[PDB]
């Protein structure tokens, strides 16, 4: 129903920046833009690009968002195994609340 895309969906580099647009909800309800990737131990997300965002314009909410090859990711279970690499792993980068699931762009690196 909502819409979330990101314009560079492939062949990203680590620093490179990415375009995100999400118009589809309304005003009245806030979502949570992040990017997180499994690790040899269990799971890590980043905390530096954590950042959240809310809808109104009909729901509207494009900004500018970056991505990393390698992010510094940690378990979330006082277990922050290190680093964390979209290499061997997939990067996939989702938007949403518990309430409402906007969706996610599966990030690639050629």
């Amino acid at each position: 129903a909502p819409a979330f895309s990101v314009s560079p969906a492939s062949g990203l580099s680590d620093g490179q920046s990415v375009s995100v647009s999400v118009s589809g909800a309304a005003a009245g309800e806030t979502y949570y833009i992040a990017q997180c990737a499994p690790v040899g131990g269990q799971d890590a997300c980043n905390p530096a690009t954590a950042t959240s965002f809310t809808t109104d314009a009909s729901g509207a909410a494009s900004f500018s968002f970056v991505v990393r090859k390698s992010y510094t990711g940690s378990t979330p279970e006082g277990t922050p195994v290190g680093s964390v690499d979209c290499a061997t792993a997939a990067c996939n980068l989702g938007a949403g609340n518990s309430g409402l699931d906007l969706g996610h762009v599966a990030l690639t690196f050629g």
